């Protein structure tokens, strides 16, 4: 019963924790290299190059540990005019967020974020004032407004997830990447009244090009406008799943054709999200039905889409830190033992002896934490990035 999501903003808790701990261990490092360096009395037990690394690392993972707070899953929606993105991502909140035009009613982007506060608002690029929602948006080279919904509102923004739509893929596709290379996920919402254009073809081939291999799903919307037809119904969506097959496992083969009927998937947006509306009344009314068999279909998509991102997510966003954050320890656990061993070797004795041995013992606990920080970067790997 545990959104899948959970996964990444578990892993963001840990992973944060972890380069605390370890920025506070490199400025330690620091502080003491520098020390056993400039000291008078010692002859070359730590160097200038022991000195300006540990300056170098400290200055690095204070940065690091910045851009990981502020990391988050980024889902991003494309369609034709009207096959139904803004109200995919509304169903997946819950609530009529981002009203039915947008963004074919404002030609740009909208993002959708969760807020700490209680009141939904706007706030458009190179300024940080809060404009009232959607009431002032009609309005709001490229061109993004980002809304605001309070989290206690929304699961999946509570859950570190953003929800992009784009003005619809009814030109161009180069002034885009200015929102995209971000994206974890893109969806393509498909009109299943009509057929799977090359318009919308051509956009994901752009994407296909520069990701090495992005994570795609197909929502065919609009459904419910063939049901009620038990066998129509079955010998259309063949043909829909074999079209769209066709683009994912050959056309952008990125992915085969038994991975990819976990991509596809036929569905009411309307359907769902007017259901989920409704739950200030405790049920009236739906489209055709059919109506639980689409419900359904959505609720395993909206899995299946969490388990991916979430897991995609955490990949592509934590796994290099982490693996920077081991040569880190390592080269530091080096220097270590560069002052340990200068140190038993006199360079590079009354009560010399006794610095050098407190010197020596220093670095011991020194290198001993590198190896704890080392322990709890492999015990994150082995829970968050398996194999
Ligand atoms: N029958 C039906 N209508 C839908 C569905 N999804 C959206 N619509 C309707 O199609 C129109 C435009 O949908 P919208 O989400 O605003 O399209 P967008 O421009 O891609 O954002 C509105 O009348 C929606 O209520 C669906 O699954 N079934």
């Amino acid at each position: 019963p545990v959104s899948p999501l959970k996964h990444f903003v578990l892993a963001k808790k840990a992973i944060t924790a972890i380069f605390d701990q370890l920025l506070e261990f490199v400025t330690e490092g620091s502080h003491f290299v520098e020390a056993t360096y400039k000291n008078p009395e010692l002859d070359r037990i730590a160097t200038e190059d022991d000195l300006v690394e540990m300056q170098g690392y400290k200055d690095k993972l204070s940065i690091i540990g910045e851009v990981l707070s502020r990391r988050h899953m980024k889902v991003a929606f494309f369609g034709r005019t009207s096959s139904g993105a803004s109200s995919v991502i509304n169903a997946m909140l819950w609530d009529k967020v981002l009203p039915s035009g947008i963004g074919h009613i404002t030609n740009c982007f909208l993002s959708v974020e969760g807020t700490d506060g209680d009141k939904a608002y706007l706030m458009t690029e190179g300024s940080d004032e809060k404009k009232s929602v959607k009431t002032v948006n009609q309005l709001a080279a490229g061109c993004l407004v980002r809304v605001f919904w309070p989290k206690a509102k929304c699961a999946l923004l509570r859950d570190d997830l953003v929800l992009v739509d784009s003005p619809g893929t009814d030109e161009l596709d180069s002034w885009i990447d200015k929102f995209c290379l971000d994206a974890d996920v893109f969806v393509l919402v498909a009109n299943s009244e009509s057929t799977l254009m090359n318009t919308e073809k051509h956009f994901f081939h752009k994407v296909n090009e520069r990701l090495s291999k992005p994570n795609i799903f197909i929502l065919n919307n609009r459904w419910d406008a063939s049901a009620s037809e038990p066998e129509y119904m079955e010998d259309v969506r063949r043909q829909h799943m074999e079209r769209c097959l066709h683009f994912l496992v050959e056309e952008l083969k990125v992915v085969n054709a038994l991975e990819a009927q976990n991509r596809i998937f036929f569905v009411s947006a309307k359907e769902v999200l007017s259901a989920r509306k409704q739950k200030a009344q405790g049920s009236g009314v739906a489209l055709a039905e059919g109506f639980h068999a689409r419900l359904q279909e959505f609720q395993n998509f909206e899995q299946i889409f969490e388990e991916c991102i979430s897991q995609s997510a955490v990949k592509t966003k934590f796994e290099q830190h982490t693996i920077r954050a081991k040569q880190i320890l390592a080269t530091v656990k080096n220097i270590m033992d560069s002052v340990n061993l200068a140190a038993e070797d006199g360079s590079g004795l009354p009560k010399e002896i006794d610095q050098l041995e407190k010197i020596q013992n220093n670095s011991k606990l020194l290198r001993n934490k590198a190896v704890q920080l080392e322990n709890e970067l492999e015990n994150f790997t082995k829970q968050f990035l398996p194999s």
